[PDB]
């Protein structure tokens, strides 16, 4: 049932030298992927080798992973490919900025986790296919997407030659697919209110063993969250035409109920275009300042994000109060 790249792809991925411009930027936490696709695949490679070296993955094994991914992504509105590669552009950059702090078996993981993290997303929501009435809500129950996310990830590794962690110990390799399968869980937005609600907890008593593998895995948590909603964080005209994106998706599937005459919560209603930078407005203030704020907390370096991700709100106020 899966789907795999072709030679001419690999191998043209195989191929790719980053110009030389752009590695200045990269490394900037507001840096937007979208004006160069055409080297979209090629940057997440990039990426990984001034991560984890040339020589922590087979080159053609790895090339052919990141296409056969690139496959698997649905050409949807915003739950698309142009996503998987811009959360894992954050995850990176996350990571080199805190470098002491994550194993070798942890910055894979992730940075894979990352790209995989949406793998087959059909643009509706875990309450769409839930509260009627897919073949997915029918075998997962919690966490739909999230969970086939992963199966979906699972299945193209075990893809001929694709397998890019045949390297390791089944101990490691076992490891690593759980580092995965907890990193992508944490994507489940809902998920993460009361991640977070410890996280501030262990910062304020201060009892956050960076020891404790339980303790750990959350902060990963928090990361993937804080990657997935990074589009908040890019400078205002990045965020802007991102908006559309997931305003596009989400009216869709709006629509999509108004065909059975049922009226969509007003967020994937359409027809209420206006209240919009009210709503954003609402979800920076409840859920994403939260998170990056918990974050630069945990990890001083993130500030970048809380930084930025202020800028953009500051913002929407303005277009509230009458004034972009
Ligand atoms: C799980 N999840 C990740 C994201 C997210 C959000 C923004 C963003 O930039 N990214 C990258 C990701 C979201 C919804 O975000 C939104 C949050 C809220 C609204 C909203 C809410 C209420 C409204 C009411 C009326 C009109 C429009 C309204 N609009 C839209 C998007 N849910
Ligand atoms: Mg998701
Ligand atoms: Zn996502």
């Amino acid at each position: 049932h899966m789907s795999i790249c072709t030679s001419e792809e690999w191998q043209g991925l195989m191929q790719f030298t980053l110009p030389v411009r752009l590695c200045k930027e990269i490394e900037l936490f507001h840096f937007d992927i979208g004006p160069f696709e055409n080297m979209w695949p090629g940057i997440f490679v990039y990426m990984v080798h001034r991560s984890c070296g040339t020589s922590c993955f087979e080159l053609e094994k790895l090339c052919r992973f990141i296409m056969s991914v690139k496959k698997n992504y649905r050409r949807v509105p915003y739950h698309n490919w142009k996503h998987a590669v811009t959360v894992a552009h954050c995850m990176y950059a996350i990571l080199q900025n805190n470098h002491t702090l994550f194993t070798d078996l942890e910055r894979k993981g992730l940075l894979i986790a990352c790209l995989c993290h949406d793998l087959d997303h059909r643009g509706f929501s875990n309450s769409y296919l839930q509260k009627f009435d897919h073949p997915l809500a029918a075998l997962y129950s919690t966490s739909t997407m999230e969970q086939h996310h992963f199966s979906q990830t699972v299945s193209i590794l075990q893809l001929e030659g694709h397998n890019i962690f045949s390297t390791l110990s089944s101990s490691e390799y076992e490891q690593v697919l759980e580092i995965i399968r907890k990193a992508i869980i944490a994507t489940d937005l809902a998920l993460y209110f009361g991640n977070r609600k410890q996280l501030e907890e262990m910062y304020q008593t201060g009892s956050l063993n960076l020891n404790n593998q339980s303790h750990r895995d959350r902060v990963i948590g928090l990361m993937m969250t804080a990657c997935d909603l990074c589009s908040v964080t890019k400078l205002w005209p990045v965020t802007k035409l991102t908006a559309n994106d997931i305003y596009a998706e989400f009216w869709a599937e709006g629509d999509e109920m108004k065909k059975l005459g049922i009226q969509p919560i007003p967020m994937m209603d359409r027809d209420k275009k206006d209240e919009v930078p009210q709503g954003q407005l609402g979800f920076y203030n409840a859920v994403a300042i939260p998170c990056y704020t918990t974050l630069t907390q945990i990890l001083p370096p993130t500030e970048p994000l809380l930084k930025a991700c202020r800028d953009n709100l500051s913002q929407w106020e303005k277009v509230i109060r009458g004034e972009e």
